[PDB]
């Protein structure tokens, strides 16, 4: 047999962060001959210090190896895939991580419009006394949801305004 | 000497309740003769049967009283004063508790206004990518400002909204 690497995740690959929060992704790995390149990619941007790798045992016989990326703080932007790339001189290997960052509703106003984002995707309700558009801009959210005939809400909070003439 | 009636309260006549939370307004009293027509009222209406008035002693040389009112999921709107009164063949006598209720502001929008409302007096600042009302519609809250020039906060909460043009 040539050289090999086998990627074991240590947490569940799909993650739920809310808001603010922090997750550690954790990654045990075995690898022969000595690993390489060890590497962490969010959006073709290499993270050059919020990363830790280190064999699993000090013995000399050792294949087995331990990568940790320390997200701290996630904003609901920041949600996505996060990338583990490792090599040595016969194969390359990888694992991915699929971050959610789960949001409260953030609403704007521009004949007005109600836009609301966020992770989950926000419902809009409207109480007296739809289409979907992908922005960077204001509102900061995953997911941008219009509703047109203001109240907006997901499983993890809520966000209203109202509107008189 | 004739008859009397004298009023301690049990918990401080300044109350602060969050909103929805509940809260005991609770009223010892010492009286002779009899007690008679141990009344709760808030807004010129009397609480029928949110109230419990009994004598704290079995005993029959008792003249000491205890009267309590049981407030269950407050809202902004329902703070204000609370006063108890009672009487007998002499004396008529009252105490009155100032129930304040924390909420988080409720920001409208109708060239346009921005008005925040809540307790405590909600404060507006402006990020880039003052008059005071009392309004019995919304926004729903005991203090009413706008501010002119959306973020609005207090020390209980915030609240957010965007525009553009
Ligand atoms: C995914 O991870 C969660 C914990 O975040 C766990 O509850 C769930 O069972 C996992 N799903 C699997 C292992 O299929
Ligand atoms: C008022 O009541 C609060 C408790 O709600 C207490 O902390 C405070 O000391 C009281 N003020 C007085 C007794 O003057
Ligand atoms: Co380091
Ligand atoms: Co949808
Ligand atoms: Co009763
Ligand atoms: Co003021």
């Amino acid at each position: 047999d040539k050289g090999f690497i086998n990627i074991f995740p240590m947490i569940n690959t799909t993650v739920f962060v809310n808001d603010g929060e922090n997750v550690d992704l954790i990654v045990e790995y075995e690898a022969f001959p000595k690993p390489e390149h060890q590497q962490w990619i969010y959006m073709n941007r290499t993270f050059t210090d919020k990363w830790e790798d280190y064999p699993k045992s000090e013995n000399e016989s050792n294949i087995r190896y331990v990568s940790e990326l320390h997200l701290t703080r996630l904003k609901g932007t920041e949600g996505g895939t996060y990338t583990f790339l490792v090599s040595n001189s016969d194969v390359n290997a990888a694992i991915a991580f699929n971050v959610y960052v789960n949001t409260k509703p953030e609403i704007l106003i521009r004949m007005l419009q109600c836009v609301a984002a966020g992770f989950p995707e926000p419902t809009i309700d409207w109480y007296f006394c739809v289409q979907t558009l992908n922005s960077s801009g204001p509102p900061f959210g995953k997911l941008v949801v219009q509703s047109s005939i203001c109240k907006a809400y997901n499983d993890v909070g809520k966000t209203s305004a109202y509107f008189n003439f």
